[PDB]
């Protein structure tokens, strides 16, 4: 494996628990940022390594960032559609932290409403698609191996690794289930065929 | 009217540097107030003076307003999440100096939250926020002639000088370009439609 160690940001979420699961299965080295408060289940599956802290504190993610060989980032607010920049900012601390460490792939999540004509996305998801327009600046203007994964709506649907990748366009369909939405994100590290292009990953559950 | 000597304080940030370009090549005369000269890129379109200081020194203001027909502010403090005065303070002095060398016109960016309801404000951005509200009360309450420039999210756009302006309310995207919002700090040097007015440029990239 040419990426072994890895860090992922936000594996007690919703994709980030598949993302977890499916990295562990495949041998990854996985290592997460978790919050003091939510730990992952005790139940699941078990990263190689846990760092507890925040991602808006430089120190916590560099502790994360240190030695590995890429990032997956997969912050969100959950369903708390607040004024927010928890991602843009923890995107910055990520950024100067793959630098000071030589890690050059990140694979990250923020939306497809960045390839929406703005008047089209939903009121109600405004701000948080404000700050994920915040995120993919920082990831832009890094310019680190930046692979900018832009899901419509996540649902529960099977793995199934049969989905559509749509390169810098919005897909044919509007949703990605959580499991392919990480299995994409590991499929992102094994390639470089991505980098620099926004990728729309959508399928038909049937 | 005829505006040819400008000063330019922020001339070192994301805007500040596509605004002293777009001058430099129109043809102003242009004197910046940079704390560290070689922030100023080395190549191509130079300013005619520079002023190393700081803009919380009013001897440092006092000796880059001397003389200008114009003023254009571009300060910001990316990196301040907690009470900060460092851009209301900079106003008092640039305020201060305009007064005593008889300059009358300034073009000053803010925020769009400014328009909006508080809380859309993330909590991260509101100290810088409410410095912004200063600084534009400070600027407000001088007497000037005073735009009030109050921009959305600020992109990375090419320049297109079609962007759409409105007047003391919001309007169309939520994203300016850095290049399209010099060119409009510049474009309102040459009009006074602005004067006494809040100013909301966006548009749309294709
Ligand atoms: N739901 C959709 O249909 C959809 C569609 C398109 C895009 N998106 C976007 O896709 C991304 C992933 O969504 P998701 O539903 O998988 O995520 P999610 O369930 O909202 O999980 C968010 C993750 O980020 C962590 N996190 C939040 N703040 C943190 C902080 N300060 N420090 C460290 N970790 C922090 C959370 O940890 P905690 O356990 O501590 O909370 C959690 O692990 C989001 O950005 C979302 O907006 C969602
Ligand atoms: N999407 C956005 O980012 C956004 C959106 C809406 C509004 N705004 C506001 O737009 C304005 C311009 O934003 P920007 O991103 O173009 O600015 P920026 O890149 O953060 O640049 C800030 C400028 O102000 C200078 N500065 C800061 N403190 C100074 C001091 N004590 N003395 C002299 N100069 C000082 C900086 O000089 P140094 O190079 O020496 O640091 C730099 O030139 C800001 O006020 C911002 O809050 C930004
Ligand atoms: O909390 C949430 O529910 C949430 C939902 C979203 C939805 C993004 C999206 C984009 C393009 C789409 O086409 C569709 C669709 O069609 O359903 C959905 C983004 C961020 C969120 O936090
Ligand atoms: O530190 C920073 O980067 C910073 C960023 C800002 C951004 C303010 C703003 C206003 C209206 C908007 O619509 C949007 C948007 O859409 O992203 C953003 C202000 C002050 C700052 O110091």
């Amino acid at each position: 494996m040419a990426v072994k160690k890895i860090a992922i940001f936000g594996a007690t979420g919703q994709t980030g628990l598949t993302t977890l699961a499916q990295a562990v299965q495949a041998g990854y080295e996985v290592t997460v940022l978790v919050r003091d408060s939510s730990r992952l289940p005790s139940e699941g599956p078990r990263p190689a390594h846990v760092v507890v802290g925040d991602v808006l504190q430089a120190a916590d993610v560099d502790k994360t960032v240190a030695g590995q060989d890429a990032v997956i980032v997969l912050l969100g607010t959950r369903n708390d559609l607040s004024p927010t920049t928890v991602m843009s900012e923890g995107a910055r601390n990520i950024v100067a932290a793959m630098k000071a460490h030589g890690v050059d792939k990140v694979v990250a999540c923020t939306s497809a409403f960045l390839l929406w004509d703005p008047t089209k996305v939903p009121p109600r998801l405004q701000a948080v698609t404000d700050d994920h327009i915040r995120m993919h600046k920082v990831l832009r203007e890094s310019g680190l191996k930046y692979v900018a994964v832009m899901p419509p709506h996540i649902g529960d649907q099977p793995l199934t690794g049969a989905y559509t990748v749509t390169l810098d366009g919005r897909g044919p369909s509007r949703v990605i289930s959580k499991h392919d939405l990480g299995h994409f994100m590991l499929r992102c590290l094994t390639t470089d065929e991505y980098d620099g292009h926004s990728t729309y990953p959508s399928h038909q559950y049937q």
